[PDB]
């Protein structure tokens, strides 16, 4: 009968298992045992039979070191480093190509003409580059890039698909930038393969703008130059400068980008663009010849300056690209009268040039990547070990499950607290809260009258009253509070000095949903009116030991009146000769006055004990002359107000008289037999309210450990299944900082091993 | 149908728990009583009151 809830459960779960253990063993434990061991063993025979299907594809497989999918390596290598740490922190590390020129330059053509013409939007009119775009190309057959590593299922042929291709760029590239600027440093990530494409990394940086126009956001080229930083604080990345050829070298940007970066050329190779329209104007290939030579270049790139042509129209094709350049560098007097012979300035010695220098600095540059996230994860250990030598090993997801069953813990911890406490605590809280209602809204105005049958009929029909319309209105929050008070108690709690507070954001996050989804049985109120009724209905009080708790607990009440009554009044007359000639104190005027229409009121009561708390204006008056006698003029208010109070010291003296008489007179033995005027009937309506509360709190505590309590628990798992499914809750809940660090030592473990598989691929040459 | 033979056999279980919760309390307070109806306990009063 202490709890009922927990039984319940376990006979229902028994039942369950009595009729489907023979499906929920096989399911619960045998499976799931089996279930991790099977993810290594047998669905690797089913990757395999897929993996070289795709390796045939890739040709892997049937051609020793040279595989298509060999050049995805290096990429899901950067893309967890990009997922690890964005930041330049990790990012200046990591080897990559890079288009850098005038934004005016058209500076994508040197990736547009090999894959990108097809599927990235391009024409003049406006900034197209809105924040870095990453290509990763790839030998192979034309096949749909992978937009924001999504995969596609698109012919790169046609144009109906090739189109809804552009527009999902485009989306990525507008939803990268935000208010207050028109280009961003958030990456978009492709993957194409096709004929003529190398195995590279190119990212299109957006183009630097000298001005920021009004047509631009006014941020826009100093972003540019901190998404520049890419490359200009990147030992790794190779650069290709783009001198927008429609303008004089001396009126470029990327001279200064790139020389900060590299001033003698080792990390970048120089590129033209638009060199067709030096024939468009009056050319002069003079300064072309300079050009090459790197005169007006303070970069000082290395290589040879390859130049890229287009008809300028905006429809061409990759191959009518490559046709167009051909043709125009082979016979175009700007490359035929100066020392730019056509294939090496053709696009397609660019790429397999890049492609060159592009393994040259990743071979030599990747291994000290994996030393120094080596000694990361070491540095990282040690200090995150010493400080947190508990968890050697942590995780977001073992510590959300671990307050998870912690919560469901305490909960059902809460679940097991006794009756005896609840009983206890609900009526002492209840009576607390409804204690001076009686007191002074019933009990008071009645005790006004000597009839003792008025008295008990006046507080009868008070309470009848009084109870439908607002006691088990108050029980109910009571014990709602009530069980929500011992639930934090438990939730959240220290246990003493050790505590781990990183569950609270949760704890409380939980407590929230389940507090709001935790409504109270609507028809509680129903019952405990009718116990009420009943509780205040039968006065009949037989037992001597009922007699004695109700009169020394009214006692308690009556004396807590009246210190209350007191400590008002000390502060309404201030202190006493005593105190004012001890600590050297005075009254103030007021103070004065109520001491004086106190002594005065005093007086009449000294003679009228039995005056009614209602005074006569006859009697302000009277009083008011009696203090005009000595000097002091009263306003009629001060005299209320200061009348209350002392009425009430004087009437709550007499109740504890009488109480003492009460108890006292009736344990006299021969007294019993004496008929006086001692009716203690207020000790009468306080035991029916400590039985009626306590017969309250006990239906409370039923509905509380039956009902009230399950629903809490089940809220709980409620919210915590979806806390278990709201990973940004998880995280935002999850920020004690040693769990971010367990975090970023997983990531770092798995870059090591991203690192050298890449690394390892790279030893396949002997 | 899908609700129906799911849920029902909790009730079996539900019943039969209230019975044994009921008799246990009810024979305990009323030992006197295993089996009661209120057509026997009639009956026996109007043999009584002839009596
Ligand atoms: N004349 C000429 N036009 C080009 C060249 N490369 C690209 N374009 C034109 O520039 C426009 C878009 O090229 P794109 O590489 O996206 O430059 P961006 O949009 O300014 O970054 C298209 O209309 C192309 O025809 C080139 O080498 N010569
Ligand atoms: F014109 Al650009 F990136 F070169 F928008
Ligand atoms: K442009
Ligand atoms: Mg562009």
């Amino acid at each position: 009968a202490t709890d009922r809830g927990s039984e319940s459960d376990k006979h229902f779960r028994k039942v369950s298992d009595k009729e489907k253990i023979d499906q929920l063993q096989e399911e619960l434990l045998h499976t799931q045992l089996k279930y991790q061991r099977i993810l290594e063993r047998l669905e690797k025979e089913n990757k395999e039979l897929r993996k070289l299907v795709l390796q045939k594809d890739d040709k892997g497989i049937h051609h020793r070191k040279l595989k298509k999918s060999l050049i995805d390596m290096y990429s899901e290598v950067l893309d967890v480093l990009s997922d690890y740490d964005a930041s330049y922190n990790t990012q200046d590390h990591l080897p990559r190509v890079v288009v850098v020129g005038d934004q005016s330059a058209g500076k994508t053509s040197v990736l547009e003409m090999i894959a990108q013409a097809r599927i990235f939007p391009r024409g003049s009119g406006e900034m197209m580059t809105r924040s870095p775009v990453k290509v990763t190309l790839s030998e192979g057959p034309h096949h749909v890039a992978l937009f924001k590593d999504s995969s596609r299922e698109f012919d790169l042929t046609k144009e109906e698909d090739l189109a809804a291709l552009r527009h999902e760029i485009e989306l990525r590239m507008r939803k990268n930038v935000k208010e207050g600027c028109t280009v961003s440093p958030e990456t978009i990530s492709l993957n194409v393969k096709g004929p003529g494409l190398q195995r590279m990394v190119l990212v299109d940086l957006p183009g630097v703008i000298n001005t920021v126009t009004s047509g631009m956001a006014p941020d826009t080229k100093e972003t540019i130059f901190s998404i520049s930083k890419a490359y200009m604080q990147n030992p790794n990345a190779i650069i290709l400068c783009i001198q927008d050829g429609s303008v004089d070298a001396e009126r470029s940007i990327v001279t200064d980008l790139v020389s900060q970066m590299d001033p003698h050329g080792r990390r970048t190779i120089f590129v033209l663009t638009k060199v067709d329209l030096a024939e468009k104007n009056v050319a002069s290939p003079s300064r072309i010849q300079q050009i090459i030579e790197g005169k007006l270049f303070p970069m000082k790139a290395l290589g040879y300056f390859a130049v890229v042509t287009g008809k300028g129209n905006s429809s061409e094709s990759i191959e009518a690209i490559r046709e167009y350049e051909e043709e125009f560098f082979q016979n175009s007097k700007l490359l035929k009268t100066s020392m730019l012979k056509a294939h090496q300035v053709t696009t397609r010695n660019l790429s397999l040039a890049v492609s060159d220098c592009f393994w040259k600095m990743v071979r030599e540059s990747v291994e000290q990547q994996a030393d120094s996230f080596k000694a990361t994860r070491f540095n990282l250990e040690t200090e995150w070990k010493n400080n947190y030598p508990r968890l050697r090993e942590l995780d977001r997801n073992e510590l959300f499950e671990k307050a998870k069953n912690e919560i469901l813990d305490e909960v059902i911890s809460l679940s097991q607290v006794t009756p005896k406490h609840w009983e206890e605590i609900l009526q002492q809280s209840l009576w607390e809260r409804v204690s001076t209602h009686v007191i002074e809204n019933i009990y008071l105005p009645a005790a006004q009258t000597m009839n003792s049958g008025t008295f008990n009929t006046t507080v009868d029909i008070k309470l009848k009253q009084w109870t439908d319309k607002q006691l088990p209105n108050k029980a109910v929050e009571v014990a709602w509070e009530t069980l929500q008070e011992e639930f934090s108690r438990f939730m959240t709690e220290p246990k003493g000095k050790e505590h781990d507070d990183i569950f609270d954001k949760l704890k409380e996050a939980v407590k929230e949903e389940s507090i709001k989804r935790h409504k109270w049985n609507d028809f509680a109120e129903d019952s405990l009116r009718v116990i009420q009724h009943n509780a205040l209905e039968d006065r009949s009080i037989s037992d001597k030991q009922q007699w004695d708790a109700a009169i020394y607990f009214m006692e308690e009440a009556l004396q807590a009146r009246l210190k209350d009554t007191e400590n008002a009044i000390e502060n309404m007359v201030g202190p006493d000769w005593k105190k004012r000639w001890l600590y050297w104190k005075n009254r103030t005027q007021e103070q004065c006055v109520h001491n004086e229409t106190k002594n005065e009121l005093e007086k009449m009561l000294k003679c009228n004990e039995e005056h009614p708390a209602y005074l006569a204006s006859d009697e302000i008056t009277t009083v008011r002359k009696n203090l005009e006698s000595r000097g002091v003029e009263v306003d009629p208010s001060l005299i209320k107000d200061t009348w209350h109070q002392v009425y009430r010291r004087h009437f709550l003296k007499t109740a504890l008289n009488h109480c003492n008489l009460c108890r006292r007179g009736f344990y006299y033995y021969q007294r019993h037999f004496v008929d006086s005027e001692l009716e203690c009937n207020d000790v009468v309506l306080f035991w029916r309210i400590q039985r009626m509360l306590a017969i309250t709190a006990n239906t409370l505590r039923q509905q509380l450990t039956n009902t009230e309590v399950r629903r809490l628990e089940k809220n709980v798992k409620e919210v915590l299944e979806d806390f278990a499914e709201d990973g940004e809750k998880k995280i935002k809940l999850l920020t004690g900082k040693r769990v971010q660090l367990a975090e970023d030592l997983k990531k770092v473990r798995e870059i090591q091993e991203k690192l050298d598989a890449f690394i390892e691929a790279l030893h396949q040459e002997k």
